């Protein structure tokens, strides 16, 4: 990551940009795995082995009490969501495929914000 991204704090303007991201995630055919928290009653193991868990509806909390301070902090509780995906799935399972797809479509948009940023 660049100079911008660790150091920046987020302005008002920026966090605009960032509700646009999410929104476009919450709207991808394949983010249904990650809308909402695991349920676990379909996974009676899963808050056993994934140490700290994440989802979409938990992100989009965080941005509307402006609990993000730096775009690296955003990044990396998306970055999470893929991350536990990856390690609790197989590498054959739709699960796993969803986390691929998504997170390219995710490199995308942070690229597109991270140039109405800068100009
Ligand atoms: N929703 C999910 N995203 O990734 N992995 C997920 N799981 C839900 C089904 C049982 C536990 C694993």
């Amino acid at each position: 990551e660049d100079a911008m991204t660790v150091l920046t704090p987020l302005t008002e303007k920026d966090y605009e940009g960032l509700k646009r991201v999410l929104r476009s995630l919450q709207a991808h055919k394949m983010a249904w795995p990650f809308l909402e928290p695991v349920d676990p009653n379909d996974a009676p193991d899963y808050y056993g082995v994934i140490k700290e868990p994440m989802d979409l509806a938990t992100m989009e909390e965080r941005v509307q009490r402006r609990y993000y301070e730096k775009l690296t902090e955003f990044v990396a509780d998306m970055t999470k969501i893929f991350d536990n995906c990856r390690y609790y799935n197989p590498s054959d399972s739709p699960f796993y495929q969803c986390a691929e797809v998504l997170e390219s479509f995710f490199v995308q948009k942070l690229k597109g914000f991270k140039a109405s940023r800068s100009h």
